[PDB]
Order: C-alpha cells, then sequence, then structure tokens
C-alpha cells in the first residue's frame, strides 16, 4: 500500500549528463552517442541575452570554444549546429552508456521525471507535470539549465524536456529535445510571464481513484452526473474541461474500483463545491493533479 | 527557486539491485562487493509466518537453495550467514558496479530516498522520512521486500534502510543494513502496531525557514516563546518535543534569514492555532515535516 510522488529510476539518464562551458557560461548537456545536446543560450553573454542573434552568435563561434567535460574526461567538439533552441555539439567519442532512447514531445497534463544537475553533475530527481500553461513547477537554482525530463517505458528512455529558464513567478520553462519550446516563451531576457494556470481534471480523478484503492473512501457518494453538467462545474473552478477521451482513459480505474467516472466526478463536484471539511485524501489537504491515470495504475498495480 | 520533495539520483543503487529466490519466495537483494543482502524472511514458507525459527530454517539450507539473479545472469552462491534480520549471501563475483558506500543507522526525523524494486528490477524512486514511531510512509506492493533506502554524499552511498514488511495501517517497517529493525518491530506476523505518530517539529521549522528563503513571510508574527512553552503547546497538536539539539541544528538557517529559532517557533505556534486561512506555504496547505535542516540547505 501507500502512494507517493514517484520518479523513474534515473540511472540511465545519469550516464548521459555532461558539463558544457562556453566562455563564462557553464551549464548541463545531454550526451547521446556522439552528440551533446544543450540550450543554445550557452553561447550568449549578458549583453547577448537581451536581444540575441543566435545564427550570428554561432557562426562567429568555432568548435574549440566549447569545453565539454564528462566527469573527469574532456570531450573534444568536432562540430556544432543548431536545431531550434537546442545546440547540438558533435563530439569525437560516442557515449558508451548511451541508453536505448527516443525524443518525444509531451502534452500538457502528462508527467515526467526531472534529473536536476549542476556542472554536469546530477544532484536530485523529482516528478512533475507539464502544466496547462506549459510551465513546470520545478526546483532549480542557477546552473540547472540543460537538466532534462524523461519517462521510461521498457528499457527505452523517452526524453521530453530540457530546462532553459525560470519565470518571475518561480516556475520553469523549457523545450523538447528538438529545441521546440513548451509554451509561448523565447530564450531571451525579456518580460515573460506564465499564463493563468488551471487544474488537470483527469489527473485529480486518477488520484481520487488512487485514494480509493488505498482505502480512502469518505468522499464517495450515491450520485452520478453527466459530462456536460460536470464540465460546467469544472469551468467554474478553473479546472480543465473533461472530455470523453479522459473518461475512456480512466476506464480501468472505474472498473477496478466499481466507481464510474461520472460517479467519481460527482464526488469531485461535491469536493469542489463544499471543500474537504477538515478531512484529507492521501495525506493532502489539496486536490492533487500531478498524477496521470497511467501513473496511478503503474504505481498501484 | 521552487521546492520539491527531491530524491537522490538512483543510478548508483540501481546497479546493485538483484533478485533473490528461495523456494517459492522471490524478493530483492542488495549486491555490494561479493555479498548479497536481503531480508531473512526470504527463507520462510506460509507455515513459518507466525513464529518462524530462523536458525532452524536456515540450517536446513545449502548455498544452492538460494538463486540470485543479476539482470540476466545467475550469480553463484558460495556461502551464507544471517546477521540479525538480514541474510548475507556470499557470491562468486564481486559486483563490478559497487559504488563507494557505507552502512548508517538513522534517527527518526532523518530523510532518505527509496528505490522501490520488484524482482530485482527498480520501479521508482521517492523520498521518505523515518517517522518518530520508527515507521516509514512508503509506497510498496507485494514483492518490494529488500528494496533499500539511502542518501548519497558526494559519491558515497550511505545505505540506511531495507524494507521488510507492511503494518496493518499501511505504513512500512524495515531494518538497517546490519539487519536491526528500526523501532520495536519483529519479522514475525504478530499483533504489533506502530506507536501513535507525531509531527517532526524540527523539520517543520526547517521548512518554514525554507519558505522565508524562497521569499514568503506572511506567517511570521511579532512574538517569541520560551522553549518549554513552545513544547507545552506543540505537544497538544501531536508534535515531537523540540530539544536544544534541534535549536542548535537550526542555527545556520536562523542566521541566513535573520529569524531567531524561538521566533520561528512562535510563528509555528500561531500556525497550529490558526491554520492557513486558505493560504499555502511552499505550495502546501499542510505543514510539511519530511525536509530536514540539512535537506533545506541543500535544495535552497
Ligand atoms: O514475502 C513473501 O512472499 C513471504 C512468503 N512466505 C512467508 C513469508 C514470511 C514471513 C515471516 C514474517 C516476515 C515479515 C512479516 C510477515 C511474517 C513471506
Ligand atoms: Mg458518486
Amino acid at each position: 500500500s501507500g502512494f507517493r510522488k514517484m520518479a523513474f529510476p534515473s540511472g540511465k539518464v545519469e550516464g548521459c549528463m555532461v558539463q558544457v562551458t562556453c566562455g563564462t557560461t557553464t551549464l548541463n548537456g545531454l550526451w547521446l552517442d556522439d552528440v551533446v545536446y544543450c540550450p543554445r543560450h550557452v553561447i550568449c553573454t549578458s549583453e547577448d541575452m537581451l536581444n540575441p542573434n543566435y545564427e550570428d552568435l554561432l557562426i562567429r563561434k568555432s568548435n574549440h570554444n566549447f569545453l565539454v567535460q564528462a566527469g573527469n574526461v574532456q570531450l573534444r567538439v568536432i562540430g556544432h549546429s543548431m536545431q531550434n533552441c537546442v545546440l547540438k555539439l558533435k563530439v569525437d567519442t560516442a557515449n558508451p552508456k548511451t541508453p536505448k532512447y527516443k525524443f518525444v514531445r509531451i502534452q500538457p497534463g502528462q508527467t515526467f521525471s526531472v534529473l536536476a544537475c549542476y556542472n554536469g553533475s546530477p544532484s536530485g530527481v523529482y516528478q512533475c507535470a507539464m502544466r496547462p500553461n506549459f510551465t513546470i513547477k520545478g526546483s532549480f537554482l542557477n546552473g540547472s539549465c540543460g537538466s532534462v525530463g524523461f519517462n521510461i517505458d521498457y528499457d527505452c528512455v523517452s526524453f521530453c524536456y530540457m530546462h532553459h529558464m525560470e519565470l518571475p513567478t518561480g516556475v520553469h520553462a523549457g523545450t523538447d529535445l528538438e529545441g521546440n519550446f513548451y509554451g509561448p516563451f523565447v530564450d531571451r531576457q525579456t518580460a515573460q510571464a506564465a499564463g493563468t494556470d488551471t487544474t488537470i481534471t483527469v489527473n485529480v480523478l486518477a488520484w481520487l481513484y488512487a485514494a480509493v484503492i488505498n482505502g480512502d473512501r469518505w468522499f464517495l457518494n450515491r450520485f452520478t452526473t453527466t459530462l456536460n453538467d460536470f464540465n460546467l462545474v469544472a469551468m467554474k473552478y478553473n479546472y480543465e474541461p473533461l472530455t470523453q477521451d479522459h473518461v475512456d482513459i480512466l476506464g480501468p480505474l472505474s472498473a477496478q474500483t466499481g466507481i464510474a467516472v461520472l460517479d467519481m466526478c460527482a464526488s469531485l463536484k461535491e469536493l469542489l463545491q463544499n471543500g474537504m471539511n477538515g478531512r484529507t485524501i492521501l495525506g493532502s489537504a489539496l486536490l492533487e493533479d500531478e498524477f496521470t491515470p497511467f501513473d496511478v495504475v503503474r504505481q498501484c498495480s
């Protein structure tokens, strides 16, 4: 029993973190076969960050301006190029610990594990969700840029995030491994803000099922509702709309517990309208929305 | 910024996870150098659960009754011995992936990472604290026994926990890697219930300091308290007594924020009396007690 925010084992990704230095800027890179991936803003100075011309700043640079350190070894850069907001440094040596991997882009609401690193050195792992506003509530300090997010599906690591920047409200923004930003952000020092966030409704429902599986039942009631009726309640409380696709995904938990999704939505309706009345659910006073249905099934079964 | 329950990177421990089988029972073992450590109840059958006589069960075993599997490879057992509640199996290959490591017995309130495993394959990593009642609030399914808890200092892994069983309230009990149980528990199916749990006060204080560091001050007040008056109040909310040791431990975080320890204690007293009136602290609507003073310094 028990339910914890759980990250994937990080060993396969630990074997790929390197330190990348360009001038004064030092940050983290991802070393897979003979290429090191890192944020292109590693080439920027303080003057450059205000309005960088990346194609221009790069063409003036050359291989030897990139110091790549894998643990105690120096890797020598034999080539460099850009893909979107990611810098790709071809190196002389393939990483012998390259795991089976894919680059995937995740959808808001989906979860992944983050290996936080400093100076190419992994320091911690935690689980988070891509928010509806495309930010992540991470925990990062200076030098975390180029830390990566990932899922593991079957010895295969699916790399989905690379950290680029912190926003003024303390949350974080980054790209997929092809350099495409999540959300309407740019890698430049300008005024950027997270949009108003919303709650991931399908994930809250999943977590309620987790709580039922773990013996927490007080919020269940005799009522059901409809998709239309509930989605009016969701809109009112800044929850994402619940779609039919969401209901189908939850299908397994609805079977395995005997509470149907609209049955469970009725509980969530009630929790939203009346609160928790001093009680908790899985040790939380808040409705938790960073567990997917899949997260719940994998951890609970 | 931000503040996350953050675990240690698990790779160094993943390279030591193996599967141990005896009879029909399979669970996880920890492979370090030429020794595999696992819970000794791997040698129990159904009939043995209530009053196992481990010495009698073990003396009937030979090396080749223990199957150890590291990934695809069978390891050959060449010796075995029991130390307290762990079995130590000597194997014919030293683990090439053995990290720098030590065994440490931790005190209640200390935190660590757990690498949950099934069949010697790691499933997930999360962060735990040793509760004051010597249990841990884990996430473990059948087959996770022998999963381990650890901290990593620089590159040395300090193993501090091995999972043995789930108590009836859904919390978990285990040993250090010398096989001594944390708490009053035994590897026996008997009525044993965890002590009433309490909140780890020194950790709550450390996390309140964390909140100040990340720029949040709404919960402070203009009062202070004596240590004894604070403890008289906090034990009415089932908080652990705060000792002078704890006051000393918090000294550094006090200096970094400019808030004396007993002033933060006064703030905690008021939080317990008032709740948070719809506010949150570092994103939580409860007082968080699974971050230690040391954890806060490391993550902030
Ligand atoms: O792990 C298994 O599958 C398994 C299978 N048969 C017997 C046992 C046992 C035992 C003695 C104590 C161990 C700790 C709490 C329960 C009782 C365990
Ligand atoms: Mg209902």
